[PDB]
């Protein structure tokens, strides 16, 4: 019974925790254990819906937050259809506007050195990467960062106010370091 796993469970939406310790499961990972990973998970999936609540209506498929066998089924059509390059890694969102897939990152170290982890373990020159950080900070493929600057915005506001949380509960530091 750790305090970042009732901090988790008080901060974000039943939905997200439910989607989170499913996700987790499927890895054959326990959230009251791997309780920063947990708080992790929950971030990048609520991150992702707020960005694709930027576009307009039908701009974005959603991948991230399905089960893994219906997230490869649905990266299938969108390859079989639009002929783009079959991913070796599950992304997050298609987006039809600029018919790309993109791969969201959140980080609490530089995006920098992320975005390169990143750059070179998808491999695919044809995937778009998005990192936001806990600071405010943000690095897109070819500075082209898909959503105007209010929904991202908005985004990096919701992440300091996470931190901040964290960091009142003293959970922050670890939360840091566990990375
Ligand atoms: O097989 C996976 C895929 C993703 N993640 C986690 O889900 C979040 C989103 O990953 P990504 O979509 O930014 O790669 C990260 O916090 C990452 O640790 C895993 O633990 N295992
Ligand atoms: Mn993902
Ligand atoms: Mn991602």
């Amino acid at each position: 019974g750790s305090h970042m796993e009732d901090f988790v469970r008080q901060c974000f939406n039943p939905m997200i925790v439910e989607l989170a310790e499913k996700a987790m499961k499927e890895y054959g990972e326990d959230p009251k254990i791997e309780t920063n990973k947990f708080a992790a998970i929950c971030t990048h999936l609520e991150v992702c819906f707020m960005y694709s609540d930027g576009g307009s209506k039908h701009r974005f498929e959603i991948i991230e937050g399905r089960d893994r066998i219906m997230a490869w089924t649905v990266v299938n059509s969108i390859c079989n259809t639009t002929g783009v390059e079959k991913p070796k890694f599950l992304p997050d969102l298609y987006d039809y506007k600029e018919n790309r897939f993109i791969d969201i990152g959140v980080t609490r170290r530089e995006v920098h050195i992320y975005y390169l982890e990143k750059a070179n373990k998808i491999k695919s020159e044809k995937t778009h990467i998005h990192i936001f950080s806990f600071t405010g900070e943000e690095m897109a493929t070819k500075a082209d960062y898909t959503l105007d600057e209010e929904s991202r915005a908005r985004i990096k506001t919701r992440l300091f106010t996470i931190r901040q949380e964290m960091a009142s509960r003293s959970l922050w530091d670890s939360f840091r370091q566990s990375e």
